[PDB]
């Protein structure tokens, strides 16, 4: 089978916040062995609990753990910019195996507005000699982390050879995202102009440039 979680819960910064874990006699009810994680987009999950409520080193110790018959619970309290993340519980069973939680999308309020820095780069003389030309559009400083991109050849819009990163939550807590057009030589030296243009929550940023 498979732990039972919340799917979403959202706090204000400040708050204390409480994500339950529901298990059976088989996991979290006989045994002292459930654990939290956290998944930040680009990054692994970090163990923020485990053995029910002990915390690793250099974990806050805003982070604490319980259970209570077949139900574990994670209390994230004094919630800041950093906490807002996906959290998923496992637990060790009377076997081998292990169980895991349907994860909980915990979402933070305080989150001012902060659209991307868009930095676009051409393909290095470098890279250039080695038979390909992907520009570069680094999409920098978002929040909330979701964008949609747009590339053109001059005017003339592209859907060919595109590929857009998902965010990652940068050290500040705001969105870092890029954006590659795939093109060969020849595609590049031709084309006048290339643009790179992200939409994030209406508002609209371009970024421009030219071969030499
Ligand atoms: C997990 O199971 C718990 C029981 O431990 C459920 O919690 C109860 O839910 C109802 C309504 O959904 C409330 O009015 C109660 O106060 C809760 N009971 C207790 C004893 O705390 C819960 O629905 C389950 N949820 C998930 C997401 O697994």
């Amino acid at each position: 089978s498979a732990l039972t979680q919340p799917a979403s819960v959202s706090g204000s910064p400040g708050q204390s916040i409480t994500i339950s874990c529901n298990g059976t006699s088989n996991d979290v009810g006989g045994y002292e062995s459930v654990s939290w994680y956290q998944q930040h987009p680009g990054k692994a999950p970090k163990v923020v609990i485990y053995d029910v409520s002990k915390r690793p080193s250099g974990v806050s110790n805003r982070f604490s753990g319980s259970k209570s018959g077949n139900t574990a619970s994670l209390t994230i309290s004094g919630l800041q910019a950093e906490d807002e993340g996906d959290y998923y519980c496992k637990s060790l069973t009377s076997t081998r195996r292990r169980v895991f939680g349907t994860g909980t999308k915990l979402t933070v309020l305080g989150q001012p507005k902060a659209a991307p820095s868009v930095t676009l780069f051409p393909p290095s003389s470098e890279e250039l000699q080695a038979n390909k030309a992907t520009l570069v559009c680094l999409i920098s400083d978002f929040y909330p982390g979701a964008v949609t991109v747009a590339w053109k050849a001059d005017s003339s819009p592209v859907k060919a050879g595109v590929e857009t990163t998902t965010p990652s939550k940068q050290s500040n807590n705001k969105y870092a995202a890029s954006s590659y057009l795939s093109l060969t030589p020849e595609q590049w030296k031709s084309h006048k102009s290339y643009s790179c243009q992200v939409t994030h929550e209406g508002s609209t940023v371009e970024k421009t440039v030219a071969p030499t």
